[PDB]
């Protein structure tokens, strides 16, 4: 069998489902056996980049069942990738990327030159930093075995992005068909210090949500009636709840701040504590609790807040092994439920009433209409993430996707092609005028496959997260993200009033379509909640509930 | 003396004279300082990668006597420069790159954790292969030294990309300002290469990438023209080759005719920094120049006696070799005349439109912009593919024009942002050709020529497809095309301009193209044209790969 029609079969037997590409010469022969097999889904992207991001989107659509795949060309087509990679990596999602090089007997080997063949680079060399894996392929019976492995890697424990490098010989040859075919007494000592805490408190992070048997397992710690609070990784994928204080952190909701500063006991679940989730004194960190961490990371155990009991445990086996029905009934906790219940009440509420367009409302409006829709939401990186990540409340099959670690503007277009096209529901992008620039080609796509992606370009004419720490405001310079659209071929509509975007979104969640919303927003260049000075994150600005 | 007016004060003061950035917290401190000292331009962009294309740019406008700056933030602020770097690695154009990184006391170090810091990434260790010096800084004291260091190895020898990695703190920290003031080559060789040249009957020059941006090559190339020795260029060398009888264009797959004639019927083919690499050759290396004595001159080994083995290989740095030998003591040679007459007549018959049954001919396009461009300093930025053979092969330079090409990476998406760089540093109007595919990657920095009000003309040949490739499947696939072709449908270019507050027009014909070309050129200002050219795919000439370089289809 050819070994492009190989790797075909195994993408497709391995959960590889959705693939993005830019056509290069030496990607050719796997482009056509994967769209001949027909079992794995390629869509055509205007730039490598929004084919990585769009791949990165599969995984987290799917809550890391499906996984996605990115193929790009040898030299630009590899380097293009990169930012997706490394997006990949820092928030340990899923992702197969193959590249195709040069024949074998064109490329440089060990000889002083910077490249033999033509467009020839080392994307091995470019990505090994940022990748569970990767290997260029050396021999044409390594490749079934490599790629076998390499899917296998991407999906184990942590997750993360692996790379093949595939050249061009190699593709074409043939392969052999027929060869083709924990202590009980720690989980105890954790159930104890649970079930004598009198303000118990969960962390949900990253690598809580996405690990199987999870939300049966929160469903259990409800019943049990323990509060929590989520990593803006964690906050992707909880439903919104009175036990849910929402995300913690520099920019997280009060209320959250305010649990974990008075809970007496803090069970982190796959959080790093890095420095958005605990401020700059991460010694003052749930100051009045002993903190136990969970993480399958020796080297993310013990790191910036060191707590009390820490376990190296992968948290799906955690999950099957320790029910929280295990937990004796305790109704001391009513008074503290009841406590932050309350304190949510009084605290989550619009921090923006002088501003012609509040942030809050905004979002509010978005929670509100989209109640009984299945849809998810992706972010791109700025104060418009933010006020996102603090104010959306999921609603029952609604996800929201950040690019957290990285932190890559550019994000939010292509990675709603993908989750579009795997998660097959509607998607709402919030994107940043400065954002919006990165990919903005890729409203093409959304254009030519007639995708249901509502495009919301927040726009405060400036980069406006640096510019409230000249090369972040143009004296109100800004695009016409509205024309923008509409050169696409993408419906636009200007929304300057909250009318206006009432009345856009219902249209949109009426008929799903292509649809990109130009919101005026000058005036809205700051957060709040939001955390200044090295203080405490119980400490957030605007002073004293503000 | 705080680092990061350091930082602004070596930049300034070593030719670092433009530069491009996205913002980020992590060079706020650098491009404050930098714009406060005011000798190095700093221009805002939407994509590091495009501000790592304009950046490039800078040294490829001035002939590398002046070097570009890209300053990123890390994490995506670093990834996104790659292919920028990859670029100036690949073509030997030197470029800085400064990519401002978390604390120190924030760096993960050894610890066996993915990141610690907020959008902390390692970009050394992303770019060590893909340039010259790539270096993070680990104390205050190492940043005047190594960064005058990587501006050096920038610019020295073969040229390239260097790196520096700084973290915030020690950009925040004070340096000592008083400490920041504080093989050969053989006669007998060069008389050889003499005796082969004045003794050859049919002589010609391949002028490569490694000569054209050498001190003293335009002097030293009048004194060739003097003695009548004709010429061809690779594509590297092709970029700043003014046209003459002479120069019979750029060889190899898409070169023109009467060049790869010329190198295919020469007894002595001198080579001047090519690597001779598959598009200058073919797929038969051992047929290259074979009536010929080959002599090639690099001054890296491992490029000598690579895939074209010569006769005679020198290790030599060619802006040396240009002073240490003027063309003038080769003695005239009687039957050159018969030869290069000879080639300019073949010239004159083969330098020809293959085109006619198209309803715009690429060769008619670009003998109109030689025409009409006679008078005018401009230099030509091309993307990748089939629009960019197309220039390749016809553009003939007037006095004052250069043309760049992304070579080696072949990179789409480089010409709109290279041309802001182009036109900021060369303080003259840029015309960009580009492709359909290629004008979406960094279609967001029309933008930025619009803000800027700069006089860049971006020509969009749109023909409805990713045409190289096309072509590869057409033929190989039996016409599967469904990754680089979609039932005629396109992006609307003019729209889009427009929309990015471009003057824009659709064209359809040669009156059209004429006279929007003639607007420009009577008031340069931001422009783009959408020339529909749904059935211009393909090259003529091409290679039909295995072939010998002077049987380029159609035959
Ligand atoms: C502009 C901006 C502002 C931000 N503001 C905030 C903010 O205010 N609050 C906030 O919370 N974040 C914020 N972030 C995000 C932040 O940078 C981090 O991305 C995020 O907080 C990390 O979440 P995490 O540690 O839960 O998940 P991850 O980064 O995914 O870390 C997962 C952890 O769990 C472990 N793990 C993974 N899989 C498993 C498994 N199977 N079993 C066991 N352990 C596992 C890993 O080893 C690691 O320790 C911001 C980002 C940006 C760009
Ligand atoms: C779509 C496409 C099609 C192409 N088609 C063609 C084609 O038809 N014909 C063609 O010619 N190219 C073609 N190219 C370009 C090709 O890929 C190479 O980029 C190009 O041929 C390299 O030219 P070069 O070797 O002269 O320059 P470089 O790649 O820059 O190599 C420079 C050489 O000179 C040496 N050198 C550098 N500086 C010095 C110095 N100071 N002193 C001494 N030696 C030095 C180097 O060591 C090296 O060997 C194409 C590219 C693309 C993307
Ligand atoms: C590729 C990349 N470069 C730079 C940054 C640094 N940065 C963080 S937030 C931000 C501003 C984003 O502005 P915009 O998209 O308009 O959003 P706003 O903050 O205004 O809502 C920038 C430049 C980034 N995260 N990604
Ligand atoms: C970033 C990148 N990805 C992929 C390729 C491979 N490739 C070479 S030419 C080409 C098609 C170019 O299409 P277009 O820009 O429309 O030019 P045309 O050939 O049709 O004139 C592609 C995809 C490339 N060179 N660069
Ligand atoms: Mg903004
Ligand atoms: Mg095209």
């Amino acid at each position: 069998m050819k070994a492009s029609d190989a790797v075909a079969k195994i993408l497709a037997d391995n959960n590889v489902l959705y693939g993005f590409e830019l056509i290069g010469g030496m990607i050719t022969h796997l482009v056509d056996s994967i769209n001949l097999l027909g079992k794995t889904k390629l869509v055509s992207m205007h730039h490598e980049q929004g084919a990585a991001f769009a791949a990165s989107a599969v995984s987290r659509v799917t809550h890391h069942k499906t996984l996605g795949l990115a193929l790009a060309t040898s030299g630009p087509g590899a380097t293009n990738l990169i930012t997706g990679i490394a997006d990949c990596w820092l928030d340990s999602h899923p992702c197969i990327f193959l590249t195709g090089q040069v024949n074998t007997h064109e490329l440089k080997g060990k000889r002083d030159i910077r490249q033999q063949g033509f467009q020839e680079l080392d994307s091995v060399a470019l990505v090994t930093s940022i990748t569970k894996y990767a290997y260029q392929i050396k021999s044409a019976d390594e490749l079934v075995p490599c790629l076998r492995k390499a899917i296998q890697i991407a999906k184990e424990g942590r997750p993360g992005p692996v790379l093949l490098d595939i050249p061009m010989d190699i593709q074409r040859a043939d392969i052999d068909e027929a060869l083709l075919n924990i202590a009980m007494s720690d989980l105890d000592f954790i159930i104890n210090k649970l079930q004598n805490a009198k303000k118990p408190l969960l962390l949900i992070g990253g690598g809580a949500v996405n690990s199987s048997g999870f939300q049966k397992w929160l469903e259990q710690i409800e019943l049990r009636g323990i509060p929590y609070v989520a990593s803006l990784k964690g906050a992707e994928k909880i439903k919104a709840s009175d036990l849910y204080l929402g995300m913690l952190g520099a920019y997280g909701t009060r209320a959250a701040n305010h649990a974990v500063q008075n809970c007496d006991l803090l069970l982190v679940l796959g959080s790093r504590m890095d420095v958005r989730q605990t401020g700059a004194q991460p010694e003052d960190f749930a100051r009045n609790a002993e903190i136990i961490q969970i993480d399958l990371q020796e080297g993310q155990l013990n790191n910036r807040v060191i707590a009390d009991f820490s376990y190296q445990i992968e948290l799906s086996e955690y999950f099957s092994r320790f029910s929280p029905l295990q937990i004796p009934v305790n109704n001391d906790w009513s008074v503290w439920t009841a406590l932050l219940k309350e304190k949510f009440r009084v605290t989550f509420i619009d921090e923006y009433t002088t501003w012609n367009l509040s942030p809050f409302g905004l979002f509010t409006q978005l929670n509100k209409l989209t109640e009984r829709v299945a849809l998810d939401y992706i972010l791109d990186v700025g104060n418009n993430q933010m006020w996102a990540a603090h104010t959306l409340r999921l609603n029952a099959q609604q996800a929201m996707h950040h690019s957290g670690g990285l932190g890559s503007m550019g994000f939010a277009i292509p990675a709603a092609i993908g989750a579009c096209y795997a998660g097959k529901k509607p998607i709402i992008v919030i994107t940043g005028d400065g954002g919006a620039q990165l990919n903005i080609q890729e409203l093409d796509i959304i254009a030519r496959d007639k995708l249901p992606i509502l495009t919301i370009v927040m726009n405060n004419h400036s980069l406006g997260m640096v510019r409230g720490f000249s090369s972040t405001y143009w004296n109100g310079y800004t695009s016409q993200f509205k024309k923008i659209g509409e050169a696409y071929r993408v419906e636009s509509k200007t929304i300057i009033s909250m009318q206006a975007f009432s009345s856009a979104l219902e249209s949109f969640l009426e008929s799903p379509r292509p649809l990109l919303l130009e919101v005026s927003m000058s005036d809205a260049r700051e957060c709040r909640p939001r955390l200044e000075y090295g203080r405490a994150i119980d400490q957030q600005s605007p002073r004293h509930d503000g």
